[PDB]
């Protein structure tokens, strides 16, 4: 019973964070498959609903 989101132009893994409500170490965590040091455009994760 989770959620998504999606990954756009502009938008980063701890500033995604901050508005989803939730810190680097979750996204992280989460979604290990892609480290902050290098994102793609338009990716969807997993973040906390």
């Amino acid at each position: 019973m989770g959620c998504t989101y999606t990954i756009q132009p502009g938008d980063t893994f701890w500033a995604i964070a901050q508005r989803r409500g939730t810190t680097v170490d979750v996204i992280q965590s989460l979604n290990p498959g892609v480290n902050p040091a290098r994102l793609q455009v338009g990716q969807v994760i997993n973040v906390p609903c």
